[PDB]
């Protein structure tokens, strides 16, 4: 057997895992954001997408609302969003290992920055607060060093490891002739990509399965489907896995976990289904049928406005048009179910204001992926001899091991106030003051350039400089 069956062999069992979600997250899409999920694999670039079963829309701004307040809380472009750690706090001491630490933060920043990584951890987390799991892949680039892959709800499949972490991850795009001899290479095409190509037929469709495995630990495989040709498009090896796959809640040993869009599905389709009738009522009463009664000579052109008719006084029937139906509706009762609807709606995609989960998920391969990049490009400087190609860990200042910082200053402050109050009353109480490692203390929570910090070195100096200043000068005084 060679790879390509087994290839193939493992998405035909990832489908059929996956088949019974579908239904699910096409009704998602359908009532909540019908244009996101693209199960449909012809349907790529085919724009129509027409809005099927939003008569009220909702719950698409209640999603959109949680996605942009889900960036701005954790990943908001506004620049610091995380600082870099390392677990060995003597080595930190160290001024050469916290200058090395800013300056990776402020290359690893600028790199994230110039790079489109923000707009996918967009569409990530708004497909993830709809669907209840999402997925990008980030890979090395020339232009950018780290690129942020895109793809939506249906189009990939997933795989967990034995830790619970996702780590098998499978797709299905649809690319060009000339995107592929623009990735791959013409060389390495079937034979039916490259008669397309000498015909110049660039812009001509073909299906590719792109898939990540564990074995370099992962290994990245590409080949056609179509073309049944057992040569491979293109195989190599990561470090460390470059999917970012966050999933709302799992309810365990599960790949896919559901999320605030399941528990609204039924809500949506409720509402939908009030503001459809309460719009056939309202058009009831605002055009009802006309009962125009007979002996009223109405020619076809009689009830437009301003017309005058003129009818016989004999006959003294009703000579007055009247409504074909007796509607006594009032609106009230229904509209306050439909705002209740709204309003439940809301909540449940927190519009009125699993974040920590990003953390963990979201956040810590996809800095462990970028961070490896940049090293191979060597967009960061060589470390300090003190560490050794250390796997360095993240901490999250929007919320995660940050607080203590500001509340060590918190604890600072009255300490250094408690040795300041007493210094009005007594000089020998800011005995106890360790000055020269206060500074590094307030340092190392304040997250400010280590520059600011003058070494211990620096500081001896400087007052052994300043005691042989003042003794040579008393000394003659003596």
């Amino acid at each position: 057997e060679t790879k390509r069956q087994r290839y193939n062999k493992r998405l035909h069992a990832l489908k059929t895992e996956r088949s019974s979600w579908e239904g699910s997250w096409r009704d998602i899409s359908d009532h909540i954001q019908p244009w996101r999920s693209r199960f449909c694999m012809s349907d790529s670039n085919k724009g129509n997408r027409h809005n099927k079963a939003l008569v009220d829309d909702t719950p698409f701004k209640a999603s959109r609302t949680l996605a942009s307040g889900m960036m701005s809380g954790l990943t908001s472009p506004a620049r610091p969003w995380f600082k870099l750690a390392i677990d060995n706090p003597e080595l930190m001491e160290s001024a050469a290992v916290k200058q090395w630490l800013y300056l990776v933060t402020q290359r690893m920043q600028s790199v994230m920055s110039k790079s489109n990584l923000y707009n996918q951890l967009h569409q990530l987390y708004g497909e993830l607060g709809t669907f209840g799991t999402s997925c990008i892949l980030i890979v090395e680039d020339k232009e950018d060093v780290i690129r942020a892959i895109p793809m939506t709800v249906g189009t990939y499949y997933l795989a967990t490891s034995s830790r619970g972490m996702v780590d098998t991850i499978y797709r299905e795009m649809r690319k060009t002739v000339r995107q592929l001899v623009q990735e791959f290479g013409l060389k390495n095409c079937s034979n039916s990509v490259q008669t397309m190509y000498d015909n110049d037929n660039l812009e001509a469709w073909v299906e590719v399965v792109h898939l990540i495995e564990p074995n370099k630990p992962y290994r990245s495989v590409y080949y056609e489907s179509g073309c049944t040709e057992d040569k491979l498009l293109r195989e190599s090896g990561f470090d460390e896995f470059p999917g970012v796959a966050p999933r709302w809640e799992v309810l365990g040993d599960d790949v896919y976990g559901y999320g605030p869009g399941h528990a609204a599905l039924g809500p949506s389709r409720s509402l939908q289904v009030m503001q459809k009738k309460k719009a056939q009522a309202v058009e009831k009463q605002i055009n009802p049928p006309m009962n125009v009664p007979s002996s009223s000579k109405s020619k076809p052109f009689s009830l437009l406005p301003g017309s005058l008719n003129y009818y016989d006084a004999a006959m003294g029937g009703q000579q007055m048009a009247q409504p074909s139906q007796s509607v006594n509706l009032n609106l009230n009762s229904i509209m306050e179910d439909i705002v209740a609807h709204q309003t439940s709606i809301k909540e449940t995609f927190y519009a009125d204001l699993v974040v920590e989960r990003l953390d963990t998920e979201a956040l810590d391969p996809m800095i462990d992926r970028v961070f490896g990049i940049m090293m191979r490009g060597g967009h960061l400087p060589p470390p300090p001899e003190e560490i050794q190609g250390v796997d360095l860990n993240v901490q999250y200042i929007s919320v995660m091991a940050q607080a203590q910082k500001l509340v060590g200053i918190g604890a600072i402050e009255r300490i250094t106030s408690f040795v300041g109050n007493l210094a009005g009353a007594d000089p020998s109480a800011l005995d106890k003051l360790n000055i020269d490692q206060a500074i590094d203390q307030y340092s190392n929570s304040v997250s400010a350039p280590p520059d600011i910090i003058r070494t211990d070195d620096e500081v001896a100096e400087i007052r052994q400089a300043r005691a042989q200043q003042q003794q040579q000068a008393q000394a003659m005084e003596m």
